[PDB]
């Protein structure tokens, strides 16, 4: 059963909702984004009209092998036309490809559905700006103050000058980035740019990054591992007995790993008060945990969503607990309250 959150009213359309069968009166299926939890349900057995990102279509079609017939790419920034309604794709400063959807309403009401996203100032001066946008789908992930992690920038500056230290000072050194999905291509793209080697992986990633449309992206990547300085793993494996087995891979050219893994987004006075970020270490191995979001912290959530002034906000994420439904109302109510609207 299709959760009421999916559904946007005054329409047929739904969002990320491919895992209930036939949804009742849905004439069109838009994704977002290519993230396992999203398109769950989308295979080459899909047969009604999918509505996504263009780089979303591309992965789409050579991962999922939903049918070309039913993959209707949208350019970005653009009013479309879907069913009667217009609606507009802008980035949503997720993963690649990820996109928030404008939907301009019949009625003449405006619906914001975020999809996954990173708030961040540049939203409040694009085409969002020109027109009263009324209820907001909202990405709630971390919707609670103590969600506090540095810029993107910030973190790829220490990874970059973390790795670039260790290998200089140990040419022996290898560097292990874990992923689990498409996204924070940038922290192994940045180590890889910045010690002058590609980003050795499995076929299968090799695949998915060719669907992203990153420029100069062949000049980055290979399937050719023991060739490079840089290799992703799967994130199941980024943990000290994981990584030993793979430092005895490549004829033990390396005698040292230092790994990343994002994770460490809860800094608070009651938990993990210092936000410096120390290794892991066992031996010759190094396991970095490094805050790299692709979500909005509180604090850039509350900005973008002050902004905005919806009338209505409709959370997507963590509303299976009344805990959590309640901490997030009592947010959006102070929210409310601090801004005037
Ligand atoms: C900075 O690292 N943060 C991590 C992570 O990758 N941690 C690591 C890992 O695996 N380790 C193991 C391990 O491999 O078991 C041990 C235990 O070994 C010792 C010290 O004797 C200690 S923590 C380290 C993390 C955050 S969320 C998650 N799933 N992992
Ligand atoms: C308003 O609450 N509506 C719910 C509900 O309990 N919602 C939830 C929420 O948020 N969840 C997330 C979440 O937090 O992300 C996922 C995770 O989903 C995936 C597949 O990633 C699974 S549903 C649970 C509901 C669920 S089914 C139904 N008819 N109603
Ligand atoms: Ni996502």
């Amino acid at each position: 059963t299709c959760p009421f959150y999916k559904k946007i009213p005054g329409t047929g359309f739904t969002v990320d909702a491919f895992q209930y069968g036939v949804v009742e009166g849905c004439t069109a299926y838009f994704l977002t984004h290519f993230h396992s939890d999203h398109y769950a349900g989308l295979s080459k057995h899909f047969t009604f009209p999918v509505y996504c990102s263009e780089i979303t279509g591309n992965l789409l079609k050579n991962k999922l092998h939903v049918q070309e017939q039913y993959i209707h790419p949208l350019p970005l920034d653009t009013e479309c036309i879907v069913n009667g309604v217009k609606v507009v794709l802008l980035d949503a400063n997720h993963c690649p490809g990820a996109v928030m959807i404008l939907f301009y309403l019949p009625n003449g009401t405006v619906i914001l559905h975020t999809g996954d996203f990173r708030a961040d100032p540049s939203m409040e001066r694009s085409l969002l700006a020109d027109q009263k946008v009324h209820m907001l789908y909202l990405d709630t992930t971390y919707c609670s103050p103590e969600y506090t992690f540095p810029s993107q920038q910030e973190v790829i500056r220490f990874a970059i000058n973390t790795a670039f230290e260790a290998v200089t000072l140990n040419p022996h050194a290898l560097v292990v980035c874990g992923t689990y999905s498409i996204g924070k291509e940038k922290v192994f793209l940045a180590i890889a740019d910045v010690l002058g080697s590609k980003v050795g992986m499995s076929q299968e990633k090799y695949k998915t990054l060719q669907c992203l449309n990153i420029p100069e992206i062949n000049s980055l990547i290979t399937t050719d591992m023991c060739s490079s300085l840089v290799h992703l793993l799967p994130m199941m494996q980024i943990n000290f007995k994981g990584l030993q087995s793979h430092l005895k891979k490549c004829g033990g050219k390396y005698n040292q790993i230092l790994a990343f893994r994002p994770t460490g987004w809860t800094h608070s006075n009651k938990f993990t008060r210092i936000a410096d970020v120390i290794p892991q270490t066992k031996g010759n191995i190094s396991i970095y945990g490094i805050p790299y979001s692709e979500h909005s912290s509180y604090l850039e959530m509350k900005r973008f969503v002050q902004w905005l002034k919806p009338q209505k906000i409709i959370p997507t994420v963590n509303v299976g607990t009344w805990k959590s439904r309640s901490t997030m109302e009592k947010y959006f109510r102070e929210w409310k309250l601090e801004a005037g609207y």
